């Protein structure tokens, strides 16, 4: 019988803390001359316009008096030599708003619920942002006082935003410093002559600023609930989640140096619908006599996901503005693509719940999935469990035992189906595929043809090709599943804990497993293959207590441990490597992701221990050492083991509260101990030419190379050429990636209510929270974050400011 | 405190009761013949395969004897000769199913209501449906309990339907008899030969029949009302009305005799988009001393709709099912459409309502409108308004007169805007329009062209036409209104009453009008053109009582008069005739629509009455004598006069309501008496030859056609060639459109809560409703409907079944 509202607000700040440091245009000259003599080059002859002064010194080593750079890269003058700071031209402060006002209503006959909020991202990356209102609204009705209850929820969300375009950053990075961001005159600077040919990442984001999608979503639910007696309950529902995605992505011509899109200009005027219903029935019995009690209940579910997307393309504008460019307004060429897929899903279960003397309690549960993803002869499924529970402190025997409030004893077992896979999973697949998309260098795979030898002017004939192969056979991933535990408190609640035993066995994996080469065009194939196998410890415990002397601390720890491993594989996929191996070992018995490489034992220092070791064929003094495996007196590829495991050793959390004098702080820590990782990033910051594109910006670890001026260093020797195959699976790459990190800490302060509802105000809190704001790596880690340590650059640290009024 | 609940439900039957009939394969057979003996020409010699068996009577005169027909209507015996009726052949019962449940909540601090709906129409065409579910749900939340309140109002409707083709219907009694619906194997019949060039009319139901749209719908609001003391209130409102419209039209390939697509296969999928919202703020003020009752208002209301939709069409598919015919499949080419328009409302007004003893009433009203639709210069208009009361039975000298309950004496002034015009009224609008949309027999107005002489087969150089020409000077059409009332009620409430008096007159009224010839593409205008007036007589009468005999009826009545008249025009738009006057007569100082054309003065039925009459082109024997208006013995483009007012000479309407043991009766009958009305509907009934396309099927009037066998006839002799100009504008088309029509009768039971409550139920009521059913006509009008003329094809007839229980 009450009136009830809530009001929360807060303002965010992103800021990017760091980054893998790319060469400055100075260092970037230095590096390449060091590559150019260290292969008896003339380091005068790059195309790249540095002119250095050189020589030999008193051991007759190279050693780099200085360099002269142009005013301009190119000897027309447009493009002016730079020392543009890449990453800190396309990045900014990201600002988050977010403001939610709430109101419920209490009533003995129904009740009702009103939501409306609003969230505003201007993201850390420029010309992108990001906006979502919301409304939701929910209400109860009593009818027949108790036995016929009817409800709804519904909420409604309006969102839009200009996404960044894929691999910006990276982008950013890998452009050199020397090409600045403006050209002479105010447009867009670019590379000239043998600069990379890729374009400028800030004029990137400023033709992207106006690709901005508008998506609506709405989804709620209405139910009815009879009781007929006691104990009994029908309860239908039914579902609805509609959302549709509508955008423009525009095209605007470029000419930025060598960079070029002739004159092209275009939009692509894209529409995307996914509806999605749903409904079930349950019916639930309880039953209590004395110590018996007992739970039944039964119940089914369909569900139905229908998915349709289309869009509008057209070439060749008049005037380069989003007000202009409509379809309607193109004059060249257009597309029309769109397509749809969908999938149903029905549901049978049933679950039994029972406890003798809130002492022993024993659940069983069983359920049946169909999945229309399967042909008829596997689209069901059925899935058991068994629960059962020991209430030990309860037993009379325990009496004895004062410092013990609770000790419980679970033990599961239970099994869970996989379904996640391509509606079209199971069909031989053939496409029209004319060549209508765009496509990079080629690669259209398109089946028209100029048969005739016309040249074109016209529609070709065109056909069919295939994108993959059926499986009649294909059928549910299935997991069983086995924990123990053992949860307590002793005390008074002050020293809670758990320790708990899992044991889940995948079966009959589902993946999508590419084809040989001699199948060829669309041979991939979504199969079962194989199983896997998780068993591990988690053990979690607490400490709580306040201290009479103003002070509440409550102090929650975990620790867990896992090891993971393949069981069976067909043999086709265990050479492939699918699940590891790198296709020369099999990685049954072994965990997924493990990867067998050479091994790198360091750098040749001379050329004594170039011909003292295994005949390798680059090698020689400054490159890389691989070990003789197998010890026939040859580098080949045969020489490879096991040198990467993903799993950690253990991995903990711990998550400390304090209240005090009305103010209240929190610190959210999480670690993983003794794990490998396995990265890239090393072949941008240890070599000059670890890539297939030339002369792209690298990392400064490079200025620390191996030389004969700098002859005790782990980075090979600065080369032209990777004749060493440097860039294989080799324990170069696998790094200690432990690390113990700070997700939150947070600090509040709780107004007192003698001085709150002074405002008809029960509660109003103050709170300033902080992610992501410290880390801890190991020594002889060299990126940026190992816990993700694939990309260049970290997780941006959040400082955020709010309040929680609440009358 | 209550919780209340109300389910209506009713089925409803739609079934076309009469139509324009039109010839079978015979009357056809026999028409064409008559035709063809009129002009001297030998029927035998026909194109469509008729056979004739015929000669002269004693004076000479043409009759048939016989006619014969093919089995087959072409040499290849592929489609048979049929008597088809096509009309009856495309329609059906049509039958509505709805059925709405709902549910509201009252409580002391808030309230909340919740209804679901679903409406279901098989539409009286074939292959066409429509289905709507709906959902509402509302709420409010006395917060600050009754100085500040906060509410919500919210629906979502979700739609789909398959429309019938535009002109359907006519089509069908445009095609004639002889084709059949199915050609000799199952195919698709349809003409061959010299048969009219018109598909089939089910087979092109049947290719329309996939061609659904998927339409969601939601739009509520959202409001504060602060009520900061007694008589004050502040209230803000935010709205919103979001739908969405989705579909993919799809194009089969047809070869159905000489009709045909070539082997045309396309789909194309369309989106369209409509977001629309509101916000408002209001301030009112009530106050209340004695006798001085006064309310002072104050508001604002900002306005935006954005609108935007587009499309992808491609060719030629494979498989021709909606299943695979989606933009990725289609192999043929491809074009993309779409555009978007929008505009914006500003609203400031104001009211003062004040009332002295319940005896005198005064009310003032102001508002600024601003509207994007016009420039600067005329962006805001305002207007006001005066309303004046005299309650004269409450006065004291009135006391002697107790037949008479009340006496109200109201009088008005005021005015209000038209702004309801393109978005792009104001402006030139140039189109790039390359030539991408279909449009028939040429009439592309594409800006593409050939002019290099390639023959194609790439991108045309193209450039910009013209779709109008802008208006620096375009404003607000205002119309004022003024309106004097008396309203009464005599006796106990049983004979009410109201006589009122209207006079609205519209000045600087707004059309797009067309340009003059020789100032050529895209010379359509959109213009402010002079001022009309429309002023009339509203008297409604009313008279209810019981009978103390079981018998309660309520009989409200309704008589209104209006004469319209034109008194401005811009000496352009007279001569035009957009108004009326047919491009002969300025129709200033006559009503809107009213026209000037030839006079028909019956049928020439001798030579010397040819001779014997004004010389005029086509006159001979049987065809119409026109009348020559100004005697000059010639009739030509002078003998014109005014022949047609829309100005019924008044209009009524009667609702009778009966109840009588719980049974329940109602009437709704609406007339309009001595009414011109103005049809094309002769030119099918009436002549052979009325028309562009020849040897359409006809009306079923030409056989009472004039002929010397047929000598007292108003109908012209049948002829293959309008030499006559017998589709001039003339009386020949003018009608008695006089009616007197039941709208709607229905009779219900309410049964008696003495066995309804029986079932925890208040009310519970079963409804029977007809609506359409009766017409009386002229006997002188001789089409389906008169208050429609123009359509061969009447509304049809609705019986609906439905209850409306209630707990
Ligand atoms: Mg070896
Ligand atoms: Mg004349």
């Amino acid at each position: 019988g009450q009136i009830k509202i809530n009001f929360d607000a807060s303002v965010s700040a992103s800021m990017y803390q760091s980054k893998m440091n790319v060469l400055n245009t100075e260092q970037y000259g230095r590096a390449m001359w060091q590559a150019y003599v260290n292969d008896g080059e003339n380091p005068n002859g790059n195309a790249l316009g540095y002119a250095y002064n050189w020589g030999y010194n008193a051991d007759g080593n190279p050693v780099l008096y200085g360099m002269t750079l142009s005013k301009y890269l190119d000897s027309k003058n447009t493009m002016p030599v730079a020392d543009t700071d890449w990453f800190d031209e396309i990045t900014r402060t990201g600002v988050i708003q977010q403001y939610n006002l709430s109101v419920s209503n209490g009533s003995e006959k129904g009740s009702s619920f009103f939501s409306l909020g609003y969230y505003k991202n201007l993201g850390v990356i420029k010309d992108t942002d990001f906006d979502r209102f919301s409304a939701r609204m929910n209400s109860d009705y009593k009818l027949i006082d108790d036995i016929l209850t009817i409800g709804q929820h519904f909420t409604l969300n309006r969102t839009s935003e200009v996404q960044a375009p894929g691999g910006i950053i990276e982008t950013a990075l890998d452009i050199p410093s020397a090409i600045p961001v403006y050209a002479s005159d105010g447009s867009w600077g670019g590379p000239v002559g043998g600069w990379p040919d890729r374009r400028n990442p800030r004029a990137v984001l400023e033709y992207n600023k106006d690709n901005r999608y508008t998506y609506w979503r709405m989804f709620g639910d209405a139910y009815v609930n009879l009781t007929p007696f006691k104990g009994f309950n029908l309860r239908s529902t039914f579902g609805l989640d509609y959302a549709n995605k509508q955008a423009r992505y525009f095209t605007y011509p470029y000419q930025e140096g060598t960079q070029t899109n002739n004159g092209k200009s275009a939009v692509e005027a894209k529409q995307e619908h996914w509806t999605k219903w749903m409904w079930n029935a349950i019916a639930t019995y309880q039953l209590e006599v004395g110590k018996h009690r007992g739970d039944v209940m039964i119940g089914m579910e369909l569900n139905r996901e229908d998915d349709s997307h289309f869009s509008g393309y057209k070439e060749d504008f008049s005037i380069l503005t989003p007000d202009y460019m409509w379809p309607d307004a193109g004059s060249g060429t257009a597309q029309a693509y769109g397509a749809g897929e969908g999938y149903s899903l029905v549901s049978f279960f049933g679950k039994m719940n029972y406890s003798y003397a809130d002492r022993y309690l024993l659940s069983l549960t069983l359920r049946r999935d169909g999945s229309s993803r399967f042909g008829k002869n596997h689209r069901y499924a059925t899935f058991p469990s068994v629960s059962l529970g020991w209430r030990i402190t309860q037993e009379n025997f325990m009496k004895e035992l004062t410092w013990l409030d609770d000790l419980k004893l679970r033990a599961s077992w239970g099994q869970t189906g996989n379904q996640e896979i391509s509606n079209l999973a199971r069909y031989t697949i053939y496409a029209p595929n004319y060549g209508t998309t765009d496509s990079f260098g080629g690669q259209s795979y398109g089946t028209a043809y100029d048969i005739t030898g016309s040249n074109g002017g016209g529609v070709l004939p065109s056909g069919f090709k295939r994108n993959q192969i059926g499986n009649d056979n294909i059928k549910w991933e299935t997991t069983t599943q086995t924990n123990v535990g053992i949860d307590f408190s002793l005390f008074k609640q002050s020293l809670y804990g758990s320790l708990e035993y899992y044991y889940k066995k995948a079966t009959d994996i589902l993946t999508e497993m590419a084809g040989v080469g001699v199948l060829g065009e669309g041979g991939s194939r979504w199969i079962n293959s194989g199983a896997m196998k998780n068993q591990g410890f988690e053990f979690n415990l607490g400490y709580r207590n306040k201290t009479a002397f103003g002070l509440t601390y409550d102090l929650n720890g975990n620790i867990s441990t896992y090891r993971n491993e393949i069981l069976e594989l067909p043999e086709t996929v265990a050479a492939n490597g699918k699940f590891g191996g790198n296709g020369v070992k099999s990685v049954v018995g072994h965990t997924y992701g493990a990867q067998v490489g050479y091994i790198a034992d360091g750098i040749f220092k001379s050329q004594d221990e170039v011909d003292n070791h295994a005949t390798q064929e680059g090698a020689a003094v400054g490159r890389i050492r691989y070990r003789d495996i197998d010890h026939n007196g040859v580098i080949d590829e045969r020489d490879q083991n096991w040198i990467y495991d993903p799993t950690p050793s253990f991995s903990y959390g711990l998550n400390i509260y304090l209240e005090y004098k009305n103010f209240d702080l929190t610190m959210f820590w999480q670690g993983v101990q003794g794990v490998d990782i396995i990265s890239d990033v090393k072949k941008k910051s240890d070599f000059w030419s670890a890539s297939n594109v030339g002369f792209l910006n690298k990392g400064t670890r490079l200025l620390n190379a191996w030389s004969p001026t700098n002859p005790n260093s782990d980075i090979p020797a600065l080369t032209r050429s990777d004749t060493n195959n440097e860039q294989r699976v080799s324990t170069y790459f696998v790094e200690n990636g432990s690390f113990l990190k700070l997700r939150n800490i947070q600090l509040g302060y709780t107004v007192p209510a003698v001085i709150s509802k002074k405002m008809r105000m029960d509660r109003l809190r103050f709170y300033c929270s902080a992610q992501n704001l410290l880390t801890i790596k190991s020594k002889n880690f060299t990126g940026e974050d190992p816990e993700n340590p694939n990309f260049s650059y970290p997780i941006p640290v959040n400082i955020t400011f709010g309040l929680n009024i609440g009358f």
